[PDB]
């Protein structure tokens, strides 16, 4: 009978598109490119819904993490688009706040609550991602340890990696 004024639940593939447009100012209008396009972000919301995270305000996507598992110690060029189902590791493929809702603690929240969430799962051991240097310090407050350069490419942005154990 109404929106609910705060909603956190696992996205599926119907959320794509909006979540797409948020990575479309929080990714491309930066450095033109984004971590998921419509089409990737389909595909994990398919094969592992329960590794995502939103929140919703009055109806409306603010935040969310888009991730699978991955089953290597280090982060690949391939591990970008695919889904380990044998993997122990939570691998966070994206992180995101809309534009209109950041520096109010809303990531910090959603991260913090996604740790829990994934940790729950009797697979999940770990979770990993790849960040620029700027937000290093940021994921050390969740338990991350920065992990040396990520292999992985993107353009002409290079990225840490962050391992933290669950
Ligand atoms: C960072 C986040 C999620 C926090 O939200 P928030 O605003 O709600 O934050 P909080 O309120 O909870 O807390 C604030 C903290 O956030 C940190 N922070 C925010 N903006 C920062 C900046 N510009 N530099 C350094 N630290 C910053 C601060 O340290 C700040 O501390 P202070 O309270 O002391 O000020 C939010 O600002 C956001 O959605 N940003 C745009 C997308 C993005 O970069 N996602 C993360 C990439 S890291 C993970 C990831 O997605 N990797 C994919 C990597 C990737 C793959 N392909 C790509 C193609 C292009 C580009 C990137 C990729």
């Amino acid at each position: 009978h109404t929106l609910p004024a705060n909603e956190f639940r696992c996205l599926t593939p119907e959320d794509a598109a909006g979540v797409f447009e948020i990575e479309r100012e929080a990714f491309i209008s930066v450095s033109g490119n984004c971590p998921l396009n419509l089409d990737e972000v389909q595909h994990f919301l398919t094969l592992c819904p329960e590794l995502s995270l939103g929140w919703f305000v009055e109806g409306r996507l603010v935040a969310f993490i888009i991730g699978s598992l991955w089953d290597e110690e280090r982060l690949t060029q391939e591990s970008l688009a695919l889904h380990r189902p044998r993997g122990h590791s939570a691998h966070l493929h994206a992180l995101a706040v809309h534009r209109s809702f950041r520096q109010q603690g809303k990531g910090s929240v959603l991260l913090w609550r996604y740790l829990h969430h994934v940790g729950a799962q009797p697979a999940v051991r770990r979770a990993v991602l790849m960040c620029e240097d700027a937000l290093v310090p940021f994921f050390q407050r969740f338990g991350f340890h920065p992990a040396g350069p990520c292999a992985i490419v993107v353009g002409s942005l290079t990225f840490t990696e962050m391992h933290c154990s669950l």
